[PDB]
């Protein structure tokens, strides 16, 4: 039929997407690393319960008890000797030692007797009239374990520290063993089996103009800005040939290594994952619908060109075949038998990789600090009430 | 060659994808917010170790020691004065005060002497015959910090509460400072610098029929059902013009803010992320293969139409050029020089945004409650054994 | 115009993507499950503070105090009776019972008096000359709660255990109640309401050659290797008809259920999510650009074929219409009115599902173990100093 009507004029419009300047580059970096191996941390503790009484009667002003929990933390020498001996050495215990024996409370003891384990007893009595009564009860303990040295930059210089449960960073060197002491405890770290590198290498990062840079290393994921040193517990990163601002760096917060994450935080991460995957379902389904549309259009146009070129559908199927259309849509089939040019510019589609992610927990749950807290709790448990050993 | 054979009849089928009624809408919401700023929480503690003895001999029934750890929590006035003074004020200490001086144990003390810090000593002795012996040792401490007010709805009314480590929700008002006391401790919060909003705004949510609604705000991600108030620690959300069911709301579980997440929980979230990314790799690779197929088909069909229209490949390349096919596939090139209609209905592809996610930790690790726990632990540490100060 | 120049020869190249042997299969598995329901765990504790003194003067060697905190954990019978009674039963308390009454310190008490709650007092005095002074103060407590039985395989045999805060796995059977005791505490679990299944079923997993297998169940996500039993807290999985290596299995680490995740771990998971979503933005945007390209090419080619077939654009639009091109691009419109063959091989696009993920926290925050720790802390709080009750 058709008309002399010419209700136009029309012109096909191309689909134009909103551009995105995102791309996956290699970024050259100076990377300062640190790794530790083997039993490199040794913790010892030792203390004496000394209860020294005198019984001169209610009338004597010297009657009474002077007690004390004397801390006797081991020396570096003694802590090493314990470390190879697997025993903590100690002085003598004394129960109900009165009169001349009570002087054992004031002798400079030799730490002779060594133990697999030793807890003290809160002994005290004063029932020997006109005499002194001495009670002496020792406790000691030792654990050898593996500590993880971490990094920190202050003044622009990356140095090694050991984080303690209360947040104090213990400066650590890499040649000589570091040894320190708090009250009853003595700690010894030896830098053997520990390595601190500085390395010219590369990182696979996503550059995306708001440019931001989203980078990955081993199990760490982090933004890597320009002219700023990015420090994470065991690795710092700098852009090669870029000038770090001396201080004001991007460094890990020690608090986040001491403090645990709540169940609400992780559930919130799960919910964010759900929201994200909803977005991904939307986008992927939209692309799916697009391929449906292109399928329809390409089919109609294939019908149009095919009625002219009967060898078209054949090469389309890879089958040696010619067609004859008995219908606008239905057709029948019969058989019988340089430079490249790319019209599409399709590039390699980046498939997301499986993410190695580090989960290490809080510092208080490290074996050594757990041992320290356990020791303190045992001391509290055993000082609950005085025991009469006479 | 070809045959009179007509092994058909065939008909091209269009690709039909499984539909998905997912879409990203703006949802109008009434949102109740709350924000806090500055040092708004003040914690003080104060107590007296009073050891009051009398020495009348083994025969006197009055001989012995009455000791007590009297809690003396500061008043709101005294806590404010400490807050501006940066010192905790206290009464007098007394070591080995016997006879007439021992009466200091029973005088109504004036809290005169103020401290940067103060811990008591467990002094006790009774060696003054026919006399009383008084020992008095004070302890006090103060910390000014920043607390985060949270929201809770019971009876349909959204109100402000302060969560304590044991789970108790302290009702908080926004005009007058709230002050309370537990044993030795006194806490003072002032509502200045704190703001509670109610706001008509919008949220970007994913609506997807099983309709569910997956919503995001600041660092919070949450389902927003119909006719139900959704409360999260610092923000509640309601559908505008919808009738909340008075109670039975969707509110955050206080437990999940007090209790930490295990390493197994987070590792499990990581594994779920891995499973998810495997699905995404599958889908994206499938789409990739689809573009390969369309590339092949479009190339063959382009060859078919090009042998008829020699200006086709030119406009395909944007190059001014005509072709001549010396082969079914090989060809040669030479140069020389309204309403819109959209066949594709391609819409803007939603690219997933980078997710702002809140990670705040457990309540016990808040600075103030950490200070309280530290104070209690110090008190335990110093009450381990009696010290004779005579 | 055009030339006798034939600057070729060219040939269209098809887009070839890098293949990926990833696919979503059903894996047949033998799955050992375990579920618990109702109040199935009962915790009781009970202890006696016994301070037994004698006052014979400074001269008598028998003068002094023998004190003790005697643990008296309930029996299985008594713990069950408490469980149904909601009261913990106890012996008699005694304050300042001297002379003949002091013998109550050494009578075999009958646990007659029962309590909603009971804490002891550290009473001690010795002011009755030539007499004994007895102080007796009891404490008891009971909590009924819900414990979650977990699985563990050693020797290839999957068995049920109850994890305790210090990491010890308590072997649990499914018929008779299990009962054990530590110092002051007694615990009773009854296996009623608890179920341990072994089941032939299937899992939806992603098989992807490096083949690895990434699987999901309820809220658990885990790799399921070949010929290895994969144990998770409440469910183990084995490939059907495959031979598990007797031991050396892939089992959950008990530590990760006792130890919490740091805020740095979760923030790191967030950053990994950001990196991932950057990759997804890149890929999705690339596919978008691809559809733009195909839109352009298909439009030009549609113009080429349309000037020959004026019914083409009509069937392309589903509109009954014929075209006439007054321009290389502009055109005008007028109206008036078997086996299937698939050229594309497009398959069902897998849309990622919303991930159910379990977040359970640490074992120490379970209600029962929280109750135990609270009880111990109360005992510590009340033993701080002796109180004279005379
Ligand atoms: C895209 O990125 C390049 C660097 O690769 C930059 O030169 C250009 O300005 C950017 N353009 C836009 C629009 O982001
Ligand atoms: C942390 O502990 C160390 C060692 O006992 C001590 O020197 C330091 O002052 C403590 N710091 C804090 C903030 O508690
Ligand atoms: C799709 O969503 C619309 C609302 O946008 C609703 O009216 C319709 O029933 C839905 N259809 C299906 C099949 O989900
Ligand atoms: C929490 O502590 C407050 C203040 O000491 C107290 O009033 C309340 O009873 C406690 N609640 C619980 C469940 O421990
Ligand atoms: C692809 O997977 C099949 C099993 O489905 C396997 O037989 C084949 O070797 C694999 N090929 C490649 C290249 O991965
Ligand atoms: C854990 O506690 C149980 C019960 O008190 C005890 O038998 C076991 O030895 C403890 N194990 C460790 C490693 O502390």
């Amino acid at each position: 039929c058709n008309k002399a009507q010419q209700q136009g004029p029309y012109t096909l419009v191309d689909y134009q997407e909103k551009p995105l300047n995102i791309s996956r580059i290699q970024i050259k970096v100076v990377k300062t690393s640190v790794a530790t191996k083997g039993l490199n941390f040794h913790i010892g503790y030792r203390a004496v319960w000394r209860g020294y009484c005198y019984n001169g009667g209610s009338l004597d002003k010297n009657t009474g008890c002077y007690n004390d929990l004397i801390p006797k933390s081991p020396t570096e020498s003694e802590l090493r000797t314990w470390s190879k001996s697997q025993k903590c050495c100690t002085g003598p215990d004394a129960v109900d030692a009165w009169g001349s024996d009570a002087r054992i409370c004031w002798a400079e003891w030799k730490m002779e007797l060594c133990h697999t384990a030793k807890e003290l007893k809160k002994y005290s009595n004063n029932n020997h009239f006109a005499y002194h009564t001495c009670n002496l009860s020792w406790r000691c303990g030792l654990k050898s374990t593996h500590i993880e040295v971490r990094l920190q930059a202050s003044g622009g210089l990356v140095s090694m520290v050991a984080v303690m449960p209360n947040g104090t960073l213990i400066p650590i060197e890499g040649t000589r063993p570091t040894y320190w002491t708090e009250d009853s405890f003595a700690y010894l770290y030896d830098p053997a089996g520990t390595e601190k590198k500085t390395e010219s290498t590369f990182l696979w990062c996503f550059k995306e103009h708001i440019f931001n840079y989203y980078c990955r290393d081993n199990g760490y994921y982090f933004e890597l800005p320009a002219n700023r040193l990015v420090c994470l517990p065991t690795s710092c990163y700098k852009r090669e040939g870029a000038i770090v601002n001396t201080m004001h760096p991007n460094t890990w917060k020690v608090s986040e290594k001491l403090h645990s994450a709540s169940q609400f935080d992780v559930n919130n991460v799960v919910h964010s994952l759900v929201y994200e995957t909803e977005g991904l379902r939307l986008a992927l389904s939209q692309l799916d619908h697009r391929f449906a549309t292109l399928s329809r259009l390409f089919n109609r146009l294939t019908q149009s060109l095919a009625k002219i070129d009967d060898r078209l559908l054949g090469t389309l199927l890879g089958q040696d075949v010619s067609s004859k259309f008995i219908s606008p849509t239905k057709f029948m089939l019969s058989p019988c038998l340089s430079q490249p040019v790319d019209l599409y510019s399709f590039k390699e589609l980046w498939l997301p990789q499986l993410l190695d992610v580090n989960v290490k927990g809080v510092v208080a749950d490290e074996e050594g600090w757990s041992f320290v807290a356990q020791s303190k709790q045992a001391l509290i448990d055993t000082m609950t009430y005085t025991k009469n050993g006479g």
